[PDB]
Parts: structure tokens; C-alpha cells; sequence
């Protein structure tokens, strides 16, 4: 019963502007998400090198959302990978 109402709302909202979110990159956003486990680390830096950033991108997302508090933790690193106004956007988007 962990997902919230917020979460699930972030998560469509991110799947349905997938392409606002393009410009995101994998490799550099990933040692800042601290939900991740140093295996879904692991994994996806080797996902990243045979897939390249775009699909790559769409697994992060959906490995995001297994984890405890996915949300803030993308917030906080977009911000920390120059992309606070996608980070202003999500938690626009989490507290509506």
C-alpha cells in the first residue's frame, strides 16, 4: 500500500510529458537519485550503455516508481543536474 494518490498522479504526469523530460541525462542524474540501491545503480548505468539515454529513460522512470519517495528524490536532482524548472514542475504536479 505504499504508492500515494501524489505519486501515481507524478508518475502519469511524467509518462504523459515524457518528451519535457527529454533533455534529462541518464548517466549524469543517476549517482544524485539516493532512492536508488547501488543494483538499480548498477543496473541501469549498464542499461544506459547498450540502450542509450532515451529508453534508458523511460526504465528510470518505472525504476524510480518501486522505490521509497521517488519523487522527491528526482525533484532533488533535477535541481542538482540544471534542471530546476522540471523540478519546480513535478512537485507543482505531486501537491496538486
Amino acid at each position: 500500500p505504499h504508492m500515494t494518490v501524489a505519486e501515481d498522479k507524478t508518475f502519469q504526469y511524467i509518462r504523459q510529458h515524457h518528451s519535457n523530460f527529454s533533455r534529462i541525462h541518464v548517466l549524469r542524474i543517476l549517482p544524485y537519485l539516493s532512492c536508488l540501491t547501488t543494483s538499480d545503480q548498477d543496473r541501469l548505468r549498464a542499461t544506459y550503455e547498450r540502450w542509450g539515454n532515451q529508453d534508458t529513460l523511460l526504465e528510470l522512470f518505472t525504476s524510480l516508481r518501486r522505490r521509497n519517495g521517488w519523487v522527491h528524490s528526482l525533484i532533488g536532482a533535477l535541481r542538482a543536474c540544471e534542471l530546476s524548472g522540471l523540478a519546480d514542475e513535478v512537485a507543482r504536479i505531486y501537491h496538486s
